[PDB]
């Protein structure tokens, strides 16, 4: 049975330095053939804003965008906490980039129980 | 056998945004019938100060207070690291709101080993 | 079989308050006869800079240095993420204090899987 790694991202662009590592780690994990998921919450959802990502892609040089894309290429599954998205980040569900599963906080409990190990950032 | 969830809170009012989520998560966990505990340390103990909580209750509108109370209503067990309380936060043991167990740091090691999963904030 | 505790340190001197606890925790864990390791990453590697540590030892009074030394006396194994060291912290490998194992990020995945429990700071 394949082992499962969950990575929790709780910072946004206000602290970008804390957002690179987790996504690079997600690619590393995936490359080692672990089924790897990332869960965005608290300010994490701001990293998934369509307009912010488009801005950063156009500017270039954003390491979060680089590692986000690498994680996606490596098959990393991604989730965003809707209570964080709406109530903490003041985003709409439609503001989230495609391919991220919108879930409630209960899903974090399920995902951490289902994973072999969870990393918190 | 009932499963056990531990949530570690390491921020205080200096970063309130990082304190809501963990306590909301504790209520969610409890509502799913997991035995749920919260462990306050580093600046976390400041959230448990009697005078601060009374101030915030009187002002209203503090989401930490809301989620703290909900967690308590849902039977969430709470612990505070005495070394953090005294040496980091400069609080007295008597400054802690009632119903929180005052423990040493060794207890975090026991609690994380005894829990099925631990969440870190 | 002896149980294994891993502690992850992600802050540096920019947030010293978040660096004391983890190292004190590492000594506590070791004193309880758990095989204990600390993994430094993100800004954590700055805590391991030779010149910074020498400065702080000469000034005195730095609690991180105190708890770092206690952890070492208690046999705590230490690792530093080379991608963090170089790319986030702009340090050279030679800038790291002796006795820390320089490793890639894949090693965090191995270490967290091999440990019974992991603490994240
Ligand atoms: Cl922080």
């Amino acid at each position: 049975q394949k082992k499962k790694i969950l990575i929790v991202v709780t910072h946004g662009p206000e602290d970008l330095d804390r957002t690179y590592a987790p996504l690079f780690m997600a690619s590393i994990s995936a490359s080692m053939e672990y089924e790897t998921s990332v869960f965005f919450m608290i300010k994490g959802p701001k990293l998934l804003d369509k307009k912010w990502q488009e801005e950063e892609r156009k500017k270039g040089g954003n390491p979060f965008i680089h590692f986000f894309d690498m994680a996606k290429e490596n098959g990393v599954k991604m989730y965003v906490c809707v209570q964080s998205l709406k109530d903490m980040c003041h985003m709409k569900e439609d503001d989230v980039v495609e391919g991220i599963e919108l879930v409630g906080g209960s899903t974090l409990i399920d995902l951490t129980l289902e994973a072999d190990r969870t990393l918190f950032f």
